[PDB]
């Protein structure tokens, strides 16, 4: 059965967890995948989530099944995050939320529920993007259409090219937007374009799908949903895919949420009882350990102050890291200047290399990095900081 | 969009506890869903897995992800589980196991895997069976074809009409067994049965799939493998979808194991490989905590002798309610013999009920069971078994 099976392509981005297994060299610096790493080179548990992993070991009596959509208070509190506290959506009881395995589980959730329960047939997804989005949306059946958004020459959002591409756009379409801290990009639209773009998607008529993995990175926890609510307060129906790997640092317990919402009550429960079967079929129930620590903290105060003060301690590493990068890079002789980092949000730093650079960092300088050069800013330190550099001026 | 969705009918089984939830009656008696329970109606954390979890909670020092394929010596410890310490799988390397979200998401990840990288069409499950088989293998695109299995005037295996039926299954066909505690029938096959369906199914030219969710609750951890193993040694090619959920009372956690099987070494890591992109477009990377805990205990001599200490006991307590349960019925008045349920092994109870019968139990008794005529002997208890037995009775 299985003798004409053909080897896999690699992944573009966790392929490169494999690759830096098998090289033994010792200076090896991972800005690859996004993840956080503190001033030490290390990826550690939040205290809060600590604290909030202690609560459980004590008060837990039962591991008894979740039901279909995870534990209620997560839901609830997913919402609050989302559209705010006293949002219309929560009041008129519009949304509905279910506790998912990780963003990208929350995306295939959604995915499997537009194939199955939509007339949808196309899915519009950045250019650059994330290419986890193709696979996902493809794998359901979906076609995936590209819409321009950068401009490459002045490193900025191109936002007449991005606005006559979705013109390709017809009702009935779903359109994916990066909520906040744009990947890879890290350029994201201002209120003012996010509203043009609400006003005009009500127009087209397009499904909002709204994948929001970094929300407290770019701003805020509330100014990064700025976007997203702009877009709430015009539509009568949207989807949301928020992931609580980064800005709770619990990557590997699979925290995530699928949020659906639609014009009224008697809609969104009929929906979204499909939404369940689709996760009946996959994974039946959620895993409860991450999302109960993220419950846990966000319904408790002083919990939750503690975890807002770390949230902001690392996005405010990531943005002294930027500027130690383009500082050390001009005292190193960089012939070029890459200030332009500066105004990118999130993780990342993208634009100023190509794939043969890339490559070349990582056979010569062990540095590694996404094919398309993007790097993790938030693992650089001030260690590894100067070599970084050197091997980059050296491929400029 | 969503105007015109129809409301999803209820599932079978997982829709028990919507029903559960709005009945507001006292006395409710909760059959249903297969989950263990002490004397005191509770379903305990066991005490080995508190003990992992203070372990961890001590010593994890990051959340940073798995690798696609999950935790490797969790992928160890379950192929010794399965095939033995000296296995020639293990040794001989044609084993690669992926941590997958419970033994449901094991499935999935078996069904995607097959209907893209294989040329298999059809899929056979037993009749009666467990529900969930059909819809998961039917979403990935399969049909599903059904086998005589049980004997319901005798309560045996009818041997004969399972043979007679899987006559029709063409080679490349994917045949279905229940690894051991068959749901919900709690007939298995005896070591001279699963010797004969091997050696049938070499012939035959099957692809074996074996759903293995109760390992140790029929007679033990070693012995519940055998039929397994059987297989195991004249195949070229098996896929195992394995469950942590009932053995570890771990069932919020989804702590389960999709284990494929290939001639060879070469042939399985490019097949695995095919495996691995079916779980990146799906929840791109498994949730850690479950899969620790099995992994610790698994790994720790102490904690693993106090975990078969604690299996012993959930076993060697569904066995005494069988007796109680049988022996109260007599005492009660049922004019008909369940001594039959003496031998069956597993949760559940099966075979003496319609389905008017059980839908009277729970809106006259509010006892709650599956339609089929399934009760969860494993929710029986000292305190509920006597009103438990007097509506029986009272629809017999
Ligand atoms: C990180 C990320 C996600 C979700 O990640 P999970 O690990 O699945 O929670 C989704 N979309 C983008 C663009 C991301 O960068
Ligand atoms: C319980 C069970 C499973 C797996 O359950 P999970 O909760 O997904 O781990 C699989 N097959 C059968 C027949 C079962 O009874």
């Amino acid at each position: 059965m299985f003798e004409n099976i053909t080897t896999a392509p690699a992944d573009p981005i966790l392929g490169l967890a494999d690759l830096l297994r098998a090289d033994e060299r010792p200076g090896k610096i991972d800005l690859g995948m996004g993840v956080y790493n503190d001033e030490t080179g290390k990826t550690p548990v939040l205290t809060s989530v600590k604290k909030a992993e202690q609560y459980l070991l004590e008060n837990e009596t039962t591991k008894n099944y979740l039901g279909i959509d995870g534990i209620p208070e997560f839901g609830r509190c997913t919402q609050e995050l989302l559209f705010g506290k006293g949002s219309a959506l929560i009041n008129d009881k519009r949304a509905r939320t279910a506790q998912t395995p990780g963003g990208t589980g929350a995306l295939r959730v959604a995915a499997d529920f537009l194939a199955k329960n939509t007339s949808v047939k196309r899915v519009w997804v950045s250019n650059p993007g994330w290419p986890t989005h193709k696979s996902v949306f493809n794998s359901a059946g979906l076609e995936v259409r590209e819409y321009a958004y950068y401009d490459a020459e002045n490193h900025t959002l191109d936002f007449d090219a991005l606005i006559n591409s979705l013109n390709e756009a017809q009702a009935g379409d779903v359109v994916l937007f990066h909520g906040c801290c744009h990947n890879p990009t890290g350029i994201d639209p201002t209120l003012e374009q996010w509203q043009t773009l609400a006003q005009l998607s009500v127009e087209k008529g397009w499904l909002p799908l709204f994948d929001f993995a970094y929300q407290g990175f770019a701003r805020g926890l509330e100014e990064d949903a700025e976007g997203l609510r702009a877009f709430a307060a015009m539509h009568k129906e949207l989807i949301v895919a928020s992931s609580y790997s980064k800005n709770f640092g619990l990557y590997n317990e699979r925290v995530g949420a699928c949020t659906l919402v639609a014009a009224d009550s008697e809609t969104v429960d009929r929906a979204f009882s499909q939404m369940k079967a689709a996760i009946r079929v996959n994974y039946s129930s959620p895993p409860a350990h991450g999302a109960s620590v993220v419950a846990t903290i966000l319904s408790n105060d002083a919990l939750r102050a503690i975890w807002e003060q770390e949230l902001t301690d690392m996005r405010q590493r990531i943005q002294r890291m930027r500027q130690l990068f383009v500082n050390t890079l001009q005292e190193k002789g960089a012939n070029r200047d890459f200030s332009f980092t500066i105004k990118q949000n999130g993780m990342f730093f993208f634009g100023g290399l190509t794939k043969e650079q890339v490559l070349r960092l990582r056979e010569e300088f062990g540095v590694y990095a996404v094919a398309s050069g993007r790097l993790n800013v938030a693992g650089m330190t001030p260690d590894n900081l100067a070599p970084l550099c050197e091997a980059i001026v050296a491929v400029l």
